[PDB]
């Protein structure tokens, strides 16, 4: 079982980042062509602390991928029109077709994160959601979908630095939520305990160094895809 | 065993002239149930499967006759087409789910995965074999929230089914849309019975029950669909602390 | 070939209990029309607008009573909510369009853009004033293909409307629903008459006609909706080189 | 009126491409933030000859734009499930929300291009489609949408070269190459009838991919900025 206490947030990567980044981004383009020809859809989930580096990691991963074959979804907490359905319906509507890629910047795991800590979901709802989500991902992965989920983590000091830099780049609740970091760590740990499956693994990425985090996201995506290619008897 | 099987269904049961009274009463009760579900924002999902010409359409129509049509959709489900095969086989049904408080009726449904798709080989052995648990999990996530689900299997004898095939080709309203495949599948009825019984064994749950309806007498079948729907709605409401 | 106006409608017209005979006959003709539309893969779009409690729901229910529900959807349309305001105001209706061969009924519809949205200010002056032509173009794109469209405005007198408001507050199934909007709209009825008349002047087209229904007598209104629907389907079939046959 | 016969396919751009490209891509990022802040959607249409460079131009335009705010749709001819509706229905389903970006690699103009030439659409259908499409774009642009359409054109020899380079890394592409004169006629008629001030056509000579990409960027940004001015808004920094 994975827990945030096991991640070394001091891990760093130098300027060999340019080399590995180029190699891995072209490898990601190759993976896209493999997925398209074999009609296997790909689902990438990104969770983590605010400003942990989810957007930059996503962009580095899809930089060399053909945009005609992906959609990156920014997910917020359910709004009234979304609350007219079961909480997974919005995600079934956004599923990639076989062979396509869907990226979820935050995802259905909001059910056991912000909705749990803020009380949008009752104790019964979030407590049963682990098994419900395992079932959702299992129905998908028993067919022609691959699922992998990343949790990007940063220290409170690195997060504060990035908060300070973001308000100066003009391109609230977040400062309040920074105060609830221990609760989010506990909720994420329970999430790792109950939904880290061989068919849909969790990868914990220490994100203080953005370059290391981006390369790790790439490495884990490609390794998981490669394992699935081997398990299906296909050539990558 | 208390597993349901079609061989235990008494296809000789019938109903008389008390049909008009019971029918009008139960249809107005169904209107009442619709208003209750709307006020409490609980969606209702009714599944209809069975033999060809067993009476699904007539049962559905009698069930919704006094219900406000602004609050229901009846979906005629066929086998997955190429555009549907681009997704997991449950995606189309997640797209067709009612909003909380609305009613969705499925004339055939996701159980095609373990019925026609099994028998015709559209699904592989692994797919339909694992589909039972997948379907249980799907229905369980819905009913743990704000949906009520009940499923009906309408059955008729081979002789009654033949009589109804013949009556449909003589009806001007129906004779335009009757395929030879129904005549083809009459020969595969034993395989459908085995597949249906395994379905009943594995997916008849308290939160999503199967009701086996003897349909040779249409009046009996329609009254049973109404009664069982209303009784299940009341039981599930009670489990939520609500009273009709 | 004439401008319709609400002031030309005789709200005194009535129909006797000869309602049962014509009603059953017309409902079966509507089933036959459903079969014709499905066989020729022509979709049908029925719009209902009018005063609150003018009888839209009851008219819709009698129209589809003997129609197979696997081939229709009745949409209750309300004013756009935030999630709908993320798109052009017609996007939600394109998402609700019936497939070729199917029937879609709209209890209120896109004409809200020139009715409640105009009167309540949800739409700006420029928005509702340009909506007439926008809507004609929308309906023309649909009817030039394999769709038939017809639109009904149900009208009642203010006294009959008040009587029906009060009788619904005692309807065990109707009462529980909220009705504040209904009293708001009743207070603005003169403006609705003006707005609907401008609508009739600008969007009553041969490929998508407006039918003005005197609704004080519910039986008369139901028979008129059925008769006008079937007559329009017959004419449109003839224009397509097809024959609608009993 | 625009016609492909007036397009100079010899146009070129040299190594000043890298710097201009970087600047224009960052300007497109700024444009995305403006579009998002003001809740104005952007619709980019790409049509042209097979292998004219539409995909690469799209890729350079969105390279530095946040992918949480765009979708690029690869559009093919209507299939049976799409033929259950009016031909514009699929595209209304694909409209971006206010503030979002939607790119169409081929689009509703198939109605008057491939569908006209291959006979998927009858004479009546494709002949009335120009006005239908103008009305569609007009309802969108009178609200909170901006639309611009690009036609990418290449020479027959450059097209053959690119066909050979792709086959060394479908049949329909060779099918359309043989009917290229008819496609030129259809595109000219399209330009004549649907080049509107609110939804302009931009004809891009694509023999030099670098020039074509910079032109798509420049014309997109110029149209967005003009539209900002028309709405009383300032696209600056």
């Amino acid at each position: 079982q994975n827990i945030k206490n096991l991640d070394l947030s001091i891990e760093l990567d130098k300027k060999m980042y340019k080399k590995k980044l180029k190699v891995l981004q072209y490898e990601m383009l190759n993976a896209q062509q493999f997925l398209l020809k074999n009609k296997i859809g790909l689902i990438l989930v990104f969770e983590g602390m605010d400003a942990a580096g989810k957007g930059g990691a996503i962009k580095r991963l899809i930089e060399r991928v053909d945009p005609r074959g992906y959609v990156v979804h920014p997910i917020s907490a359910p709004q009234p029109h979304e609350l007219r359905y079961n909480y997974l319906q919005r995600f079934w509507r956004k599923l990639p077709q076989h062979g396509q890629i869907a990226v979820f910047d935050r995802s259905w795991y909001g059910r056991v994160l912000v909705e749990r800590i803020e009380g949008f979901a009752t104790k019964d709802e979030w407590s049963r959601a682990y098994e419900e989500i395992n079932n959702f991902e299992k129905i998908l992965t028993a067919g022609d979908y691959i699922i992998i989920k990343f949790w990007l983590h940063v220290s409170d000091e690195e997060q504060l630095k990035r908060f300070k830099e973001r308000e100066q780049n003009p391109y609230d609740e977040d400062w309040r939520n920074r105060e609830k970091s221990p609760q989010y760590i506990e909720a994420a740990n329970e999430m790792f305990e109950k939904t880290d499956k061989k068919n849909a693994p969790w990868v914990l990425v220490a994100g203080n160094d953005k370059k290391y985090a981006r390369v790790q996201v790439l490495q884990e995506t490609l390794a998981h895809i490669e394992r699935e290619a081997l398990k299906r008897g296909l050539h990558l």
